[PDB]
């Protein structure tokens, strides 16, 4: 009613800001090493607080913003926010075009979606022109452990990554998520109900990585950020690295699944949560870090208040 | 493609200014009018959409300009007749019943009055502040075009009734005493160019306390929008005309709720209120040598903190690379 479909149109002028700057961070190097982000890949977005409202206006608010569906279908099946010692995360509302992968992804960090297809391009633009063969390899040996020829199922994966039309673009599988990472920098952890884990920047030393994961919620076949709630009360701000079954790590070696705990430690932020008492490892999340310039979250918020006031 | 109005190219900024609104009125207690201290003052104009492809140019026009009232004025020769001076465009206004107060409020500020502070401030004036010289007047005007001495303070309460924001069109449209009372709230003259059209001079003031630039509106159908100027790129005078021409002869625009005695002063008046000068026009003979009077309008005077077309303009020309 009253408020913006989604955060980008609180400030239409502050999204071009972003959706400029995001390929001039891109690297692409001449050595042969994989196209990367500079430093916009350090952002990550937080939800404000919207449980200050009375409840006939936090709805509208979870209304625009908040994809109600995918949440509770993570809960209800107890994946998402069944520990009590971690802060809750929040399920937002993605573009299911083809490219919520990169649209979900795109979210959790600067607050826009992949309209503009950087994330995308980039992704197809590295898997055509950068050494792929470390990648090929270890999606052989993943597909294997779960007559074909693979030199074909390999090049299909490859045109499905571009933006040309088969949903308006072709959706994307677990070995797109793997490259995005090493894109990145960074880790990315699916949680769902087989995409659900881990996906390590290996082709990057940890010391060149930031170590805080970018989460993504993933159902039906649909991608979507799942972005804490800011700065409130004593609860740890970490996601759990296991459902006890641990989490997979997708597309590892054989030498590096023989030191699998000792990788999470490098590339994540592990910290041992109590649970009923057994201890469980979890990544600790990142804090808002947002700068005002680009910060599209704290302009919807001043937007909200005044709307409320407006209603009270 | 391009959002269809200033306000929507950025919604925080937007909301600095409906924020600012309400806290530069100061309503005083010996009965004068309440008015704005400061905002007042601020001038709105467009931004120089000739520098792109003309399948382009439409796309902004199509979002920002009220195309079909700008035609209709253009048609009628009463809108950027005179091609000494810079062209008027009319921005796109909700027609929800407060269109005087959203033009008004678009003129000077770039936002809409969709939190009726302007429309609030109109009634609460009407109701708290003292109304008899606005009444007489207001008597005077509708007697020059028999009636009961019961019914005229019968049909004024329903004047000042109309202006609430209470539900009859969403609320109730206005005639010409509010804009005259929207004037001397804003201590701002108001001129509005139709085929209700001329002058409101805020006579409650005198000209030394009031800002001299007009607030130019346009009028068609039962329908207010703002007369921005274009703003830039051409050496014609920023200047409205105050004199229509019907005909080949120019008549004067009417000048609302003036007394006997001001009307004997009326150009005296214009002058004070206004800053007025002499546009030249060439007629029958004797050389170009004919002069018509016209009020000089603003410059644009808002700063970058609440300056919405600015935004809307850095917005348009990345639009414009991608397309």
């Amino acid at each position: 009613q009253v408020l913006p479909q989604a955060l980008y149109l609180s400030n239409m002028r502050k999204a071009v800001k972003i959706r400029e700057r995001t390929p001039e961070d891109i690297f692409k190097p001449t050595n042969g090493i994989i196209h990367h982000f500079k430093t916009m890949h350090r952002y990550t977005l937080e939800m404000f607080r919207t449980c200050q409202f009375c409840p006939q206006f936090r709805e509208i608010i979870h209304k625009a913003l908040i994809d109600r569906n995918i949440q509770a279908t993570l809960e209800s099946q107890k994946k998402l926010n069944w520990c009590r010692e971690v802060r809750k995360l929040v399920a937002l509302k993605t573009n299911g075009d083809g490219n919520c992968l990169m649209h979900a992804t795109s979210q959790y960090m600067w607050g826009v979606q992949d309209t503009d297809l950087v994330l995308r391009k980039a992704l197809f633009s590295t898997l055509k022109e950068t050494d792929t063969r470390n990648f090929k390899f270890r999606w052989q040996l993943e597909s294997l452990k779960s007559t074909r020829n693979w030199n074909d199922e390999w090049d299909n994966l490859i045109k499905m990554a571009s933006t040309d039309t088969p949903l308006q673009y072709n959706s994307l599988e677990e070995i797109h998520i793997f490259v995005l990472c090493n894109i990145l920098r960074r880790p990315i952890i699916v949680i769902s109900d087989k995409v659900g884990g881990i996906y390590l920047p290996l082709h990057w030393p940890a010391q060149e990585c930031y170590r805080y994961p970018i989460v993504l919620g993933y159902d039906s076949h649909h991608f979507v950020p799942l972005v804490t709630l800011k700065d409130s009360g004593p609860e740890i701000r970490a996601v759990p690295l296991v459902n006890f079954e641990d989490l997979k790590v997708h597309f590892l070696t054989d030498p590096e699944n023989e030191m699998k705990e000792k990788l999470l430690k490098e590339y994540l932020m592990v910290i041992e949560i109590p649970v009923q008492t057994h201890l469980i490892n979890a990544a600790k999340l990142d804090e808002a870090n947002l700068p005002k310039e680009i910060n599209l979250v704290d302009d919807y918020f001043e937007l909200v208040q005044h709307e409320y006031k407006k209603w009270q």
